[PDB]
This record gives structure tokens, sequence and C-alpha cells, in this order.
């Protein structure tokens, strides 16, 4: 199946998932100097205060952190958004060093790492109706730079041992993903696409312009999991990450002047 090696990484995707060639993927490139301020953004509304966090998953791609979505608790609305979209699951993307591990880059500039907290489109009820549609996920990205230690991450941190390798979960209620933003809510926003197979051409990008900073120490434990199962050989879940892709017929919209 799919992973991010030679044989089965990112260059291969396509014989089996061929919009991987598509007209919207993701990630891209954000030139800064060619997005555009759009006045027809809305105040964006980020809404965790009730957030219900429920599991976290080794996938054998990244970690997820799941939350109750059979309501309206955690969601995003406003900005390029029509309606309402709610919180589903977060996950990262890291490198094997500091210089690479973004999916996004910003005039090139590659992050250690990347959040994506992932909703969907409560219009469409479930979230395999919403990735049938242009507009059922939005998904809110965060650049991660090392420098401090951000406290919001610590928990998340501290779990990771107990699901070393794929298939392993662990409860994990009661954790607030307030933590994990910056403070300005100033972002870039396009359409584009899951960063992984399917590669469903589904999602409304909004990334934050301000990373945030995590530790040395945060981002060195997200490198001891595993991409394999217990027992199998130790290969470290670094690099899951996709390169950049073609913008085509796409603008990047700023929400700052
Ligand atoms: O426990 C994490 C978070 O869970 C939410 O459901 C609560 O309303 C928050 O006050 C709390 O910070
Ligand atoms: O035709 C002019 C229009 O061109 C579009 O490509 C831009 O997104 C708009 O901001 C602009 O007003
Ligand atoms: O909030 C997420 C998790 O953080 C810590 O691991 C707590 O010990 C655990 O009870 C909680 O589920
Ligand atoms: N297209 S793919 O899912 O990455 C893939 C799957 C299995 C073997 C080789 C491959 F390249
Ligand atoms: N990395 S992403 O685009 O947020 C993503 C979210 C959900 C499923 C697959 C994905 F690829
Ligand atoms: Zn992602």
């Amino acid at each position: 199946h799919w992973g991010y090696g030679k044989h089965n990484g990112p260059e291969h995707w396509h014989k089996d998932f061929p919009i991987a060639k598509g007209e919207r993927q993701s990630p891209v490139d954000i030139d800064t100097h060619t997005a555009k301020y759009d006045p027809s953004l809305k105040p964006l509304s980020v809404s965790y205060d009730q957030a219900t966090s429920l599991r976290i998953l080794n996938n054998g791609h990244a970690f997820n952190v799941e939350f109750d979505d059979s309501q309206d608790k955690a969601v995003l609305k406003g900005g390029p958004l029509d309606g309402t979209y709610r919180l589903i699951q977060f996950h990262f993307h890291w490198g094997s060093l500091d210089g690479q591990g973004s999916e996004h880059t910003v005039d090139k500039k590659k992050y250690a790492a990347e959040l994506h907290l992932v909703h969907w489109n409560t219009k469409y009820g479930d979230f395999g109706k919403a990735v049938q549609q242009p507009d059922g996920l939005a998904v809110l990205g965060i650049f991660l730079k090392v420098g401090s230690a951000k406290p919001g991450l610590q928990k998340v941190v501290d779990v990771l041992d107990s699901i070393k390798t794929k298939g392993k979960s662990a409860d994990f209620t009661n954790f607030d993903p307030r933590g994990l933003l910056p403070e300005s809510l100033d972002y870039w926003t396009y359409p584009g696409s899951l960063t992984t197979p399917p590669l469903l051409e589904c999602v409304t990008w909004i990334v934050l312009k301000e990373p945030i900073s995590v530790s040395s120490e945060q981002v060195l434990k997200f490198r001891k999991l595993n991409f394999n199962g217990e027992g199998e050989p130790e290969e470290l879940m670094v690099d899951n990450w996709r390169p950049a892709q073609p913008l085509k017929n796409r603008q990047i919209k700023a929400s700052f002047k």
C-alpha cells in the first residue's frame, strides 16, 4: 500500500490514485508576494471551547487525535467558508530533521512540521458524504518551528510512547485543542485536496501565517514513532509529508491587508 518511502511514496501514488496529477492538488507553495487580500472573506471563527477529544491512534502514516463529531461542538466557520464545519481529528506531518517536514511552504521555506485540524461540512451529514463534495472539508493548517516549548502540545508528546507502532491506540479524553493555536488568526486560503491517498479534491485550505514554536525535545519524540507494526523491523515515522504540487488555475487569497 501507499506510504512515504522511495518505493511507495508521493512519486508513486498516481498509479493507484490518478487524481494525484489533478487540477487542485495539495499542498502548494504559498508565494506571499502573489497572494492577494480578499475583502469578501468574513471573520474566521474557531470555536473549540466544547471540544470532546476521545482517542489517539497510530495509523501507520501519522497519529490522529480523534474527536466526538456526533454534534456540533468544536467547529470552524467564517472566513472563506459557507456554513458549519465540525472538527473530526487532528494530526501532524514532520521531518527527519528540523529543516523539513511541512507540506505547505512559504516562499519555498519548509518548516519543521505542520498541524492539520480536519473538519467536515455538516450539510452533508457524514465525512464519507462530505468527501464526495467540492466543499466537503476544511483543513486548518498551522506551521511548527523549533524554539520554545509549546505547553499545549506536551500531553500529546507524553502519550506517544504508548502508541509507538501501527494500529495502537490510547484513550485521549479531555484534551483542549485551543492550546495548539498561535496568537494570530491571519491566514491564506485556497481550494485543494487531501495530501494523502485518496487525494480527494474536497478541501478548503486555511493556512495560518503565524507558526507555533515547539521545542526540539517535543519534535524529537514525534520522530521516535514507528511506521511499522509491533514485532516488525523498526522504521522510524519521519518525513511523512507530500511536497508542493502545481498551483494550476488557482489563486491564494490572504485575510490580511
Ligand atoms: O478538557 C478539555 C476541554 O474540554 C471541553 O469540553 C471543555 O468545555 C473545556 O473547558 C476543556 O478545556
Ligand atoms: O478581473 C479582476 C479580478 O481578477 C481575479 O483574478 C482576482 O481574483 C480578482 O481579485 C480581480 O478583481
Ligand atoms: O487530555 C489528554 C490526556 O492527557 C494526559 O495523558 C492525561 O493523563 C489523560 O488523562 C488525558 O486523556
Ligand atoms: N501507488 S501506491 O499506492 O503508492 C503503491 C502501492 C503498492 C506498491 C507500489 C505502489 F507504488
Ligand atoms: N493531510 S490532510 O489533507 O489533512 C487529510 C485529512 C484527512 C484524510 C486524509 C488527509 F490527507
Ligand atoms: Zn495532513
